[PDB]
């Protein structure tokens, strides 16, 4: 299968991410590289990238996916809301039915290691989900400000990546 | 936190650096100044310097770090091998455990923008790592002769500096 994969957020200027026990922008890139590795072990062809500095970063992220035909376009994020010791958990966002197929599979896998918030339809008109040619999903891996979520994530990054890849490819790796 | 920073190499005579798409001695100084700015933005007390001409430049570099107590002493370098279009990447050198703490954090940050060559223990008897009072690291930011490395570096110098500062201070800036 062909997969486009992008890390959410820029590193400076407009578009930077959230921070708590972990830094979203940094971990989006660390986890991307691990997901690429696991996707390739599953036999997929992967087109990955990131945008570190640009006022046009949203369009540039979509251009990474749109440069070539792919079966699915995936963007990695981490969530935020309020600092808590409690588990908060995982959700995967889609806009339309074609992305929902993948969002449900990825969320089912991540829900075995994080609290299940479910696959979720886009309620904020996210540019990534409306400007890619391929079916698109946005993974909110876990909350940067949950101590329980991040305690698990920091010690199991390779497992998080494997589960994402297994959900995308719909198979065990 | 208190940080001592030095730019690698002299500008003439004994001790000059490498050249490729960028000039190491020049960029060590440019990037040093950016790292100082980002470290100060992160709340650190910073002592920096360089040695432009001296046959005794190694001892003089260490004296910049040793003049006052600091938590970590950092020297900036760029790597070299052969001229290539391909990525070559980043590594940070330490001698002992107390520097390894910082080297691993700096390398983890720089590996989100450059190919990851790793935090590495010194097998070459670097004077800088052996003659500093404080824990010490030597950052080989990227390769001067890699077009891919320098293409990113030249366009993102502030981001390179921010990532180094975040690795040293262990927090988001
Ligand atoms: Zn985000
Ligand atoms: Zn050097």
């Amino acid at each position: 299968m062909k997969v486009a994969l992008t890390a959410g957020h820029t590193l400076t200027g407009k578009g930077t991410g959230a921070t708590g026990y972990i830094n979203e922008g940094t971990e989006n890139r660390i986890l991307m590289d691990l997901v690429v590795k696991w996707l390739k072990k599953g036999g997929a062809t992967v087109y990955s990238g990131k945008v570190d500095k640009s006022n046009n970063y949203l369009a540039e992220q979509c251009q990474i996916a749109n440069k070539q035909n792919v079966d699915v376009a995936v963007q990695i994020h981490f969530n935020a809301d309020h600092t808590t010791l409690d588990k908060m958990g995982t959700e995967t966002i889609y806009k339309t039915n074609n992305g929902k197929v993948y969002a449900e599979r990825v969320n089912e896998k991540l829900a075995t290691i994080f609290k299940n918030r479910g696959a979720k339809s886009d309620a904020r008109g996210l540019y990534w989900l409306s400007h890619t040619k391929a079916p698109a999903i946005l993974i909110e891996v876990c909350f940067v400000d949950s101590k329980a979520d991040t305690d698990y994530y920091i010690r199991h990054k390779d497992i998080v990546a494997k589960l994402i890849a297994e959900g995308i490819l719909n198979k065990t790796i």
